[PDB]
């Protein structure tokens, strides 16, 4: 069946000229609302959540791991390094790298998390260990953001990402202290106010991770604490056929607004 919310999302998509993917889980009842929920989309920097969570998982058996230093050499800097460039020829701890990756979207910090896991396949292996059979990370930064239509690399589906984000932030994929740390990091994101957040009532609390890339790819994944309701998880993925299209965070906001009104 096509619901009223799905029809509105289809109209939004048609007007946008791109391809939109949405998955909502409402923990009030565990019901899901999906739009293209089983289609693959490039994750771009939303994949930073999985990498940071995988390192948090390692920290459950190594109480000092998040204090472990990692060398930042000049050759490690990639194309967006607002935090890591201040540490070149020095070090950052795994906690600092995780915070920089999640809250500033630092691509050098992401590459250090990937390396701590043994490469992109180490992130995919963690995803599988927590029940996500869909996610795949194939490349490091920055090339994981090429977002080429039809390319399977570095993709997931909205449904799979919403389920995993639920398990990570509200469920028991991580130990209690690690889950609290991930939620703290997401709630302190600096990049999210024009994306899902912009479509929701201002009284609600949001933790989110954005992403963007070529093909005008514009993404956001969020855990939401509404007013007077149990938490939600919402994934909004958008990509465009025109390679040099500008990103459209407003489309993500519009999709979130449609979802919120249909609750
Ligand atoms: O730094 C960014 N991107 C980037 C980095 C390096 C090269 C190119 C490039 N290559 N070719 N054209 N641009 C683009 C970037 C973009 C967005 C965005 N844009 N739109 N919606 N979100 C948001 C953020 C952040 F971190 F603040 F969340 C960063
Ligand atoms: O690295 C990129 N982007 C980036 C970097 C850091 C944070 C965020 C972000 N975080 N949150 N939202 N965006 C986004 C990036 C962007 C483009 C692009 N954009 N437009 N045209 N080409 C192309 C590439 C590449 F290498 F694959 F070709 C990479």
């Amino acid at each position: 069946q096509t619901s009223a919310v799905q029809q509105k999302l289809a109209a939004l998509e048609k007007s946008s000229g791109g391809r939109l993917g949405v998955a909502l889980i409402d923990t009030a009842d565990n019901t899901q609302v999906l739009y293209r929920g089983d289609e693959r989309f490039p994750m771009c920097s939303t994949s930073k959540v999985m990498a940071a969570a995988a390192v948090l998982k390692q920290s459950e058996t190594q109480k000092q791991l998040l204090n472990q230093p990692v060398e930042i050499k000049p050759a490690d800097l990639v194309n967006y390094n607002p935090i890591a460039e201040k540490h070149v020829n020095g070090t950052m701890t795994l906690a600092e790298l995780s915070a920089a990756a999640l809250q500033y979207s630092d691509n050098t910090a992401m590459n250090k998390l990937i390396a701590q896991l043994g490469g992109p396949g180490g992130v995919t292996a963690f995803a599988r260990a927590i029940g996500d059979e869909t996610f795949r990370l194939d490349r490091t930064e920055p090339t994981l953001n090429t977002a080429i239509p039809g390319d399977p690399r570095d993709t997931t589906t909205p449904r799979a990402m919403a389920q995993t984000l639920r398990q990570l932030t509200l469920g028991h994929a991580l130990g209690e202290t690690q889950r609290a740390q991930l939620v703290t990091w997401l709630k302190g994101n600096t990049t999210g106010a024009a994306s899902i957040r912009a479509g929701l009532p201002t009284s609600w609390t949001v933790g989110d991770k954005t992403g963007s890339g070529d093909y005008g790819t514009t993404n956001d994944i969020a855990v939401i604490w509404p007013q007077g309701r149990a938490p939600l998880v919402l994934v909004t993925y958008f990509t465009q056929p025109q390679q040099n299209a500008e990103s459209r965070r407003d489309v993500l906001a519009s999709a979130a607004r449609i979802i919120a009104e249909g609750l």
